[PDB]
DNA sequence: CGTACGTGCGTTTAAGCGGTGCTAGAGCTGTCTACGACCAATTGAGCGGCCTCGGCACCGGGATTGTGAAAAAAAAAAGCTGCA
């Protein structure tokens, strides 16, 4: 009966969180802190979190409305 | 990307061919009567009509089913640890 909790961690995740968030919104800042909220402080895993994105398009995840050089504002079905 | 098929060879097999010999049975002919058309009178089954009343179509409201997204929780690739 304590405090940590957070996410599933990968592209169920990415699909999740992105989900899980009510509305649309922008960049690796806003993903990434909602996959490492639990305690696992950001280390390696950036380049990682970094990677999902052309890899959400080429198997067709999320398509991204706004966003250019490692920023993107990823959507799902609205 | 792996191998199931096609091609082409030499070897083996039995189909095809002609002939003979045998006789089952196909198919023809004649006779004869059981059987089915045809008939008229008889009459009852099944037709149209007509009435009724319970099954079922339709409704509303509740229980149940099944799908799908998220969130959590097991379970394996991706990183490294000193040992030996
Ligand atoms: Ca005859
Ligand atoms: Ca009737």
């Amino acid at each position: 009966k304590r405090k940590a909790s957070g996410p599933p961690v990968s592209e169920l995740i990415t699909k999740a969180v992105a989900a899980s968030k009510e509305r649309s919104g922008v960049s690796l800042a806003a993903l990434k802190k909602a996959l490492a909220a639990a305690g696992y402080d950001v280390e390696k895993n950036n380049s990682r979190i970094k990677l999902g994105l052309k890899s959400l398009v080429s198997k067709g995840t999320l398509v991204q409305t706004k966003g250019t050089g490692a920023s993107g504002s990823f959507k799902l079905n609205k």
